[PDB]
């Protein structure tokens, strides 16, 4: 379970805006200033407690221009509290309620791909919202004006579902999907989806509205017809969605292929950049996390912005740009600081950060560990074939989304096709800690070298990033200073000890990659297949 810590000083609570069920959603203030939303939890029971932070966690570890951003959960004495993104015009049922008869089926349609996508995103991520309905969705961009088009976020789904009481549920009918009214199928939010269409098209007002808790089981028992919409073929489209048996309801990829087919660049501007929190210092400068909003409408997009020799920083934008992979970070572009001032690089925001500082935060098994291992060497052996030494290969440096992702690039080096290896005195600082006799002793570094960095990376996977079991404590252990006692150390024969509950066989690689002579150690390529079938063991 992952999310960010906020601190009581940190937040401000302003007006009242409404309830939630076992909630109550407050206008705020974040402290990181920011205009956010704060869901107050009122003092409840552990199973529901849980539920309310399992929700934060799915929404804390997803990416999506139509999901609501969660800042993180902050504890205010007897209260859990969730701080979210503030939409300007907040639940969209409400504005519909409001805006009845003055509301285009088209405008509506584009509401609807947009919820569809946000949906189709959390398919492909075999994860589970549960709360579809229009109050869950909240309306940034108006779209009425003359040019312009809606903006939606669909919202957090406050506490799980299940959690919640049954006399709850039957009161979440018709946005509940039939086989949750006994107290998890990701087909659920293909009928709350459906559930949505309805309230969509009817301007806010429920379908079953005027029916009593009671009369709303026995619709379900009795298994009715939910009503068709306006039209033409959403209501194809809403019925499909609307099935009682959820094997037969469409997948997102084919809801939002009806949907499409219904219808009718690297330059960033410093002052559409708006900063959220700093990510981490790297080598180079620090990573902040910023939202580029250049319509100003609160519509923008999540971004990571790195700052601050000069001719090795431009050198860390120009290798990113030429490489193109599924677990290296993915460049987007650049921004100028000031007249000549200095260049920014803008990447993709990776929703879980560094391993570094997710592994001790639940301790993942052999079955996650070694995932992460077998990719860092599928982005690893790409960087290789693109001719490239990397240098600065830790756990640090490994990001993840899900569950896997390759940053800081600053000591990347380019190697000319007919060197062997490259010389670097430095004039900077290096994770000595990770690097192999001949880079620590003679400066040079061969493909080779990045494979004896992996190896190191290898072992913090297995110790949790535990900071007492850490490659500069343990290799500090073995002295009672300089690189001059890790090279004779490692001369010697001297590793690293095997870490608690570190399969030998995991431990024999470590071994293998910390091989004294360079051409010795396996390749980047040869490790993969040997990772693939490692993987397919322990299960
Ligand atoms: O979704 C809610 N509120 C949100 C979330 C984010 N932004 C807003 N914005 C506004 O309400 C603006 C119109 C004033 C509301 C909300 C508010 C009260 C009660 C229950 C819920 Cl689920
Ligand atoms: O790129 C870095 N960090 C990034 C980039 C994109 N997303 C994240 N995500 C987070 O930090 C999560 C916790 C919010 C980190 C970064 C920062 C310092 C050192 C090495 C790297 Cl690879």
């Amino acid at each position: 379970l992952s999310f960010h810590r906020v601190d009581q000083k940190e937040i401000t609570q302003l007006s009242h805006l409404g309830q939630g069920t076992r909630t109550n959603v407050y206008e705020g203030r974040l402290r990181v200033e920011l205009r956010v939303v704060l869901k107050v939890l009122d003092p409840s029971h552990h199973d529901i407690a849980l539920a309310f932070y399992e929700t934060a966690s799915l929404m804390s570890q997803v990416s999506h221009t139509h999901l609501a951003f969660v800042h993180g959960v902050c504890v205010r004495g007897p209260e859990n509290i969730m701080v979210t993104e503030y939409v300007e015009h907040g639940p969209l049922d409400v504005w519909l309620r409001r805006e009845r008869g003055h509301v285009p089926m088209a405008w509506k349609m584009v509401v609807a791909q947009q919820l569809a996508s946000a949906l189709s995103y959390l398919e492909n991520k075999n994860l589970v919202h549960g709360n579809v309905c229009g109050r869950n969705i909240l309306l940034a961009r108006l779209g009425l004006a003359e040019g312009t088009s809606p903006f939606i976020k669909l919202s957090d789904p406050g506490v799980g579902l299940g959690a919640l009481s049954r006399e709850e549920r039957v009161e979440r009918i018709p946005w509940l999907a039939p086989e949750c009214l006994p107290g998890l199928s990701t087909a659920m939010d293909k009928w709350g989806f459906g559930a949505t269409l309805l309230e969509i098209c009817f301007d806010g007002e429920a379908p079953l509205q005027s029916r009593s808790p009671s009369e709303k089981e026995h619709f379900y028992q009795r298994q009715h017809r939910l009503p068709e919409p306006s039209c033409p073929q959403l209501a194809t489209l809403t019925s499909q969605c609307l099935t009682y048996e959820p094997t037969q309801r469409p997948s997102f990829r084919t809801i939002l292929r009806d949907l499409t087919r219904l219808q009718p660049p690297t330059v960033f501007h410093k002052r559409y950049l708006k900063k959220i929190r700093d990510l981490g210092e790297g080598h180079f400068g620090k990573v902040s996390l910023y939202c580029y909003d250049p319509t100003n409408d609160g519509t923008g997009e999540m971004v990571a912005v790195k700052a601050l020799h000069r001719s090795g920083w431009k050198q860390e934008i120009d290798i990113l740009r030429t490489l193109y992979h599924e677990h290296i970070i993915k460049y987007k572009g650049c921004c100028e600081d000031q007249g000549e001032k200095s260049l920014q690089l803008v990447m993709e925001y990776v929703p879980l950060g560094s391993l570094r500082d997710y592994l001790p935060r639940h301790s993942i098994g052999l079955a996650q560990l070694l995932l992460f291992a077998q990719q860092i060497c599928e982005g690893m052996a790409y960087l290789h074939s693109q001719h490239y030494i990397h240098r600065n290969l830790a756990a640090r440096n490994v990001l993840l989304d899900n569950d896997v992702k390759i940053g800081d690039f600053g000591l990347a080096k380019a190697v000319p096709e007919g060197h062997e290896y490259y010389r670097v005195r430095e004039d900077g600082d290096s994770p000595v800690f990770w690097y192999a006799p001949e880079c620590l002793k003679e400066y040079k570094f061969y493909y080779a070298s990045d494979v004896w960095s992996f190896g190191v990376t290898l072992y913090e996977l297995l110790t949790h990033c535990d900071s007492s079991q850490s490659p500069p404590t343990k290799f500090l252990e073995l002295i009672g200073m300089t690189v001059l006692r890790l090279t004779e150390l490692l001369e010697r024969g001297e590793r690293l000890p095997r870490p608690d509950k570190c399969p030998c066989e995991v431990y024999h690689l470590m071994k293998n990659c910390w091989e004294t002579e360079a051409s010795f150690r396996p390749t980047f390529e040869n490790l993969i297949p040997i990772l693939k079938t490692v993987h397919e063991k322990y299960q």
